[PDB]
């Protein structure tokens, strides 16, 4: 509920302030990345 | 090694920075020398 207005029961974030006197937002996770790499060709080296 | 390059495990000192930001290289050791002089006929007079 907003006050002194006609719109009521906000469902979501307005554009006023999410800072709220706090510092950050934290999200945890783990990647699973598959890609192509050229940096493990260990044969083209000089003799001895 | 060279970063982000298909190149690794190089053996041998390159010409990039052979001094590590230092000043000199301390090497000590013995030394011998048996040189001669065109001395005169007499014996009391050597040459400096």
């Amino acid at each position: 509920k907003l006050t002194r207005t006609r719109l009521d029961r906000l469902y979501g974030l307005p554009a006023a302030d999410p800072n709220n006197g706090k510092e950050y937002y934290e999200i945890a996770g783990r990647f699973s990345l598959i890609s192509l790499v050229p940096s493990n060709d260990d044969y083209q080296t000089p003799i001895a």
